[PDB]
Formats: C-alpha cells, sequence, structure tokens
DNA sequence: ATAAGTCACATGGTGCCGAGGCCGCTCAATTGGTCGTAGACAGCTCTAGCACCGCTTAAACGCACGTACGCGCTGTCCCCCGCGTTTTAATATTAGTGTATTTGATTTCCGAAAGTTAAAA
C-alpha cells in the first residue's frame, strides 16, 4: 500500500508533502496539509477540464487546446477573479463586443 | 618606715554605628572548537545557438487619394453650488460587564528521523 494510493487522489499527496518540506514553509508539515490542498488542487482542475471537455464538444476538437483553455478560463467569470493578472499562452484573448 | 590602704589619675579595651569598599550571582552572545556536509570543482561532451551563406517572393513601404472624419463651433440648455439657513446628528464624554485574551502546567501529538523495503523507468 502506498500513502499516495490510500489517499484516493490523482496528484501523489507524498509528492505533495516532501514539496511542503523542501518548499521552507514551516519546520513540520501536517500530514492532513498535503492531502487537502492536493484534493482542493484535483477539484480545481476538475473545474478546468471538465471546461476543456465541453470545449472540445463546442468546438469539435476532441482533444482539448490551449485556445479553447484561454476561452474557458476567461469566461469563468469567479475564477478569473483567482486568475487576474494570470495571463495564458497562446490562448489569445477572449472577442470584445 | 612602711605594709597596707584609699584614692585619683592615666591608659586599656570593649561595645555599638554607620559606610564606603569590595564582592556574588546571574544571563548575553562571543568566540572557541569541531564535526559533517554544501560548495566549487574536473575532465567533458554535445546543444541549440547563432552565425554564414544562398536562395525566394511575401510583406512593406511609398505612391496616390478619399471618403470619413475632428474639431472647433454655437445656441442653449442645464446643473452645481455658494452659500444661507435650520436642522441634526457628530461629537466626546463615563462604564462595568462580559467575554477576550491569556499565560501558566502539562500532556498528549505527530512527523522528522532512523531503519527497512516497496517500487520504478
Amino acid at each position: 500500500q502506498s500513502r499516495s494510493a490510500k489517499a484516493g487522489l490523482t496528484f501523489p499527496v507524498g509528492r505533495v508533502h516532501r514539496l511542503l518540506r523542501r518548499g521552507n514553509y514551516a519546520q513540520r508539515i501536517g500530514s492532513g496539509a498535503p492531502v487537502y490542498l492536493t484534493a482542493v488542487l484535483e477539484y480545481l482542475a476538475a473545474e478546468i477540464l471538465e471546461l476543456a471537455g465541453n470545449a472540445a464538444r463546442d468546438n469539435k476538437k476532441t482533444r482539448i487546446i490551449p485556445r479553447h483553455l484561454q476561452l474557458a478560463i476567461r469566461n469563468d467569470d469567479e475564477l478569473n477573479k483567482l486568475l487576474g493578472n494570470v495571463t495564458i499562452a497562446q490562448g489569445g484573448v477572449l472577442p470584445n463586443i
């Protein structure tokens, strides 16, 4: 058995734990912190990737592309607050009317 | 006359009172010393650079020029406010209670560390 396996999360929480270790965020790394934040990250990735799926459906290209990613993330009004100053590579910009 | 004796004198010394003079304890962080490991290094090879030509014709710049366009124009509408006024609510005072913080003594908490081994392109 593995900690990354029993976590039931895609991203390996062991990697997150040791990243927190070398990241100097504190002297001890609470074992629930990496798994919790890994799950939060996985949900946010799920948001981006269900947007990817429906953008692939809308644009008829089965595999998601950065244009679709930029368009969907810029249409995500609440998420743009998190990613306001953020910008995406090769994504262009959403059309202004 | 002089051994005994009283006596006062003279110096002894013992006791108590400050007091200025050394001393005692503690914690800052230095520096002394010492392990063990980041750091610069030791041969090195090959990456993606960046020329270094050697083409082509796709951009592009000017050549022309044209509506679009701007930019003040100009009657006039309008609105902001400078006050003048009544309001009007902003002072800024006490207040004790009602948690809010809070700082002790633990007292569990738990993950870094030390094995031991699972897994891993």
